[PDB]
């Protein structure tokens, strides 16, 4: 049976476990077995959680950042249901009290023994919270809909839990022998080596001598570095570049001078090199897995005697101008005593190529108080390679709530790429958090699963997903069920592209359905948790309603229903294969983040944060927003329709009218204006260009939102943007309506200002994303786009002035 589990894992993680053994690699082995131990202890913990604690683990609450309402409630056993009137202000327990008072009266006759499930969802209502704090209850009020809940008894919840069971002495200047290579070019070759700690070099980059273009080159020479061997910090990173010239890059390669046992490396080494777009400190520190084809650099770390980096207790024993640096360093204790939040800045002035200073720094670091989360996110930047700093940052990060953790999960995952060794605090942290919360577990998995086609991370990511699994057998099954669905989706989509290239849409659509109607597909595509959101159940796929966009990548449109979930189980997923969804996902997360920040100062711009989730190689899902359509479509202004207008500019408004009769119209225009402001500021701050009426959509509520991102931070300076046809809708259909127009400027103005206040949060976040290799996010010039857009260097009186110019500027540009 342990064989079954094993093969399921390899199947799930897209890498077979045998590959881990084949490497006969102590680091991997250690990682594997420690991390297995760790996770199995988590899982053990879990299997004995109390039932309310299990609910917390498995269906964590979904909260928002007096008045009446109809709620429909019923119990698990029977179909009989009651529709109560309760306040929006009542705790779930009041509602439960009612249910039971009604059950008792009908059924002829203990609220604390219950949780309320949202029907047809993995979602629950419990805790000491008024109902309109629950996103679902909240969502329902906004759309008019009657919450539909089931009284689920403690014995039943427990029944679920049960089913889910499983030194200083060495002062000579550091040096290497470059022996030779085995590679491909056109011209002479050179090797450049430099020793890095983070971005900053520990001295100059002693190159090679020029040698002929050749294929199996030989060097046999000492390169000696301008730094004492007893200096080298724990995280010293030796970096090579191989190029050709009469400048033209071929390959690059990095390694730690110390290994994971804190032993300085000796002697020889063959470095399987990575292809080029000269020096790449950021790049991974483990070799190219394609050993057949890769250029190989053989080098010689010499035996300076074994040599270990000193224990902590031995250590404990022992932008700004030149002088300013000197002063911080001097005032470092006082910096610790009175400004504990300036650590980053002090850390960037400590002399990392002088061991004594790194001792003095560390000793302060070791007594340093914990920092706020925002500061910790900054310390995770690659500028802080030291693991004592890493350890510090994780320790400060422990106070992250699950919602926040979820919020920055994509970034923390990306930062694993910076990591120097497989076993590290960040891995332990995330795994601990993922094992403690099934939603984090879900998304960690997919963040990882989705990058397995990527050589430099395949091993690392593979090993974590393995760990996770050892820690959650049941969740593993739930995830294979997702994997099988995505596998069928890929097959289905390939059929679609081949076929559509030979036949009319109607025909391929017919063909797609037959394919889908195969037992093997109905089985695969049904009865699963959405990878976009584990608390959304994809029950039966509605073949009749599925189709595909007959352009470009031919993405698929997959609809699903649920009897038990009714309306709210009528949900859809888009499956796209062929494009990178990373850019899209990132963009959508940042907007979602804007929305959370705005709501936290009580400003709700009625945003539409739909899931977008990469799952594999140029493959992921996008969550369908129903009841929506593009501006472009609407603006096609077709005859024999409700919106049929005398003037094109009326199209969009007629559409809204037709979707929103009588008194409803006002609120629609209101939703439109609110979301409009939101999206306007978000695209503007983010530098999202090439908006046009094809990539904007409105929902029937009037809510406006954006699709197909792929160009941000100004990677065409993006002006703020006002479309006349929106300005026309904001104005209630009037040529001049400056009451309504200026309320709009107001909203834009509030949302702009709130974002500036968390400017640092975006910066630190994007800082972390640089780890991802997204081509529109490659260097400073990009993070600078954000500084400029949030005019972060200015005062709030100023920036607002600045913004006002831009906004008026956009107004002129509107017709
Ligand atoms: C539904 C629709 C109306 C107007 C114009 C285009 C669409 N649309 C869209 C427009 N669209 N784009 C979306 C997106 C995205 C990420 O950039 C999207 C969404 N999340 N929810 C609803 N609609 C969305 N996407 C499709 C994807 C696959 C298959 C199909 C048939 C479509 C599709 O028809």
């Amino acid at each position: 049976v342990k064989k079954l589990i094993n093969s399921q894992i390899s199947l799930l993680i897209g890498k077979g476990l045998h590959e881990f053994d084949s490497l006969r690699d102590p680091e991997v082995n250690d990682f594997r077995t420690k991390m297995r131990q760790f996770c199995e202890e988590a899982a053990a913990h879990r299997q004995q959680l109390g039932w309310v604690e299990w609910l917390q683990y498995s269906f964590p609450l979904q909260l928002e950042p007096n008045r009446a309402l109809l709620v429909n409630v019923k119990f698990e056993g029977s179909e009989e249901s009651f529709t109560f009137q309760v306040s929006t202000k009542d705790m779930p327990l009041a509602l439960m009290a009612c249910a039971l008072r009604k059950k008792a009266t009908v059924f002829r006759q203990q609220p604390e023994e219950y949780a309320l499930q949202v029907n047809g969802r993995h979602e629950y209502l419990y805790g000491n919270y008024p109902l309109c704090h629950f996103q679902y209850i909240c969502s329902c009020l906004h759309s008019g809909l009657t919450p539909h809940l089931t009284m689920v008894h403690s014995s039943s919840i427990l029944a679920m839990r049960d089913e889910q069971s499983n030194l200083w002495s060495l002062e000579q200047p550091f040096s290497i022998e470059l022996i030779e290579g085995r590679k491909v070019n056109a011209m002479k070759l050179v090797v450049q080596a430099g020793l890095f700690h983070g971005n900053e070099m520990l001295c100059k980059t002693v190159s090679s001598s020029e040698v002929n273009v050749c294929s199996e080159p030989v060097w046999k020479q000492r390169l000696e570095f301008d730094i004492s061997v007893c200096d080298l910090p724990r995280m010293a990173r030796l970096c090579f570049a191989l190029y050709a010239v009469v400048d033209c890059p071929i390959a690059w390669a990095n390694l730690m001078l110390f290994d994971y046992k804190d032993q300085l490396k000796t002697g020889e080494r063959c470095l399987y090199m990575w292809p080029s777009v000269l020096l790449n400190p950021a790049g991974t520190v483990r070799g190219n897995p394609n050993t057949e084809s890769a250029a190989a650099l053989v080098i010689y770390l010499p035996e300076v005697a074994p040599v270990y980096f000193p224990a902590l207790e031995k250590i404990l024993e022992l932008e700004l101008y030149e002088h300013e640096k000197d002063l911080v360093w001097k005032m470092r204790h006082e910096v610790q005593e009175h400004f504990p939040e300036a650590l980053a800045r002090l850390l960037l002035v400590t002399k990392w190529n002088k061991h004594e200073d790194v001792a003095q720094m560390l000793y302060l670091l070791c007594s340093w108080p914990e920092l706020p989360v925002l500061s910790a996110l900054e310390l995770l930047d690659f500028s802080f390679p030291d693991c004592y700093v890493g350890s510090f940052a994780i320790k400060s990060l422990r106070k992250l709530t699950d919602d926040e953790l979820f919020q920055y999960l994509l970034q923390l995952v990306q930062v694993l790429k910076y990591e120097s060794y497989l076993d590290c605090e960040l891995t332990k942290f995330l795994l601990g958090r993922a094992l403690a919360n099934r939603k984090i577990g879900h998304f960690l998995f997919w963040h990882l699963r989705s990058e397995m086609h990527v050589p430099s991370v395949a091993l690392r990511f593979g090993l974590i997903m393995e760990a996770y699994c050892r820690g959650s057998t049941h969740h593993m099954k739930v995830l294979m069920k997702q994997g099988e669905a995505l596998s069928k989706l890929k097959a289905l989509n390939d059929f679609v592209k081949v076929s559509s290239q030979k036949t009319t849409k109607p025909q391929t659509k017919e063909m797609m359905h037959m394919c889908m109607r195969q037992e093997t597909y109905m089985e695969a595509l049904s009865h699963l948790q959405s990878p976009l959101d584990p608390s959304t159940l994809l029950e039966e796929v509605c073949v009749e309603q599925c189709t595909f966009m007959d352009s470009k990548m031919k993405p698929l449109w997959i609809m699903y229903s649920s009897e038990e979930a009714g309306s709210a189980g009528n949900v859809g997923i888009i499956f796209k294969n062929g494009d990178d969804l990373r850019q899209d996902m990132l963009t959508l997360q940042m907007i979602q983040l804007m929305d959370v920040l705005w709501k936290q100062e009580g400003l709700d711009l009625r945003m539409t944060p739909y899931g977008c989730l990469p799952t594999g190689d140029r493959t992921g899902l996008i969550e369908v927003v129903l009841h929506s359509d593009t501006i472009a479509n609407i603006q096609l202004n077709k005859s024999n329709m409700a919106a049929t207008a005398a003037f094109n500019k009326d199209a969009l408004l007629n559409w809204l009218k037709s979707k929103n009769p009588g008194e409803a119209l006002d609120r629609a225009i209101e939703e439109f204006t609110l979301s409009c402001a939101g999206y306007c500021v978000a695209t503007y701050v983010l530098g999202i260009g090439d908006r046009h009426s094809d990539n904007i959509m409105i929902r029937e509520s009037g809510q406006l939102f954006h699709i197909d991102f792929g160009h941000f931070l100004g990677n065409f300076r993006v002006p703020f943007i006002l479309t006349y046809d929106f300005v026309h809708v904001i104005q209630q259909g009037k040529t001049n309506n400056s009451e309504k127009f200026e309320r709009f400027r107001g909203y834009c103005e509030r949302a702009y200002t709130i974002l500036r206040r968390h400017g640092l949060l975006f910066l630190h976040l994007f800082a972390l994303m640089r780890a991802a290799g997204l081509p529109e996010l490659s260097c400073s010039k990009d993070i600078q786009y954000l500084k400029d857009s949030l005019a972060l260097g200015k005062t709030e009186e100023e920036a607002l002035k600045h913004f006002r110019v831009k906004f008026n500027e956009a107004l002129r540009e509107s017709w």
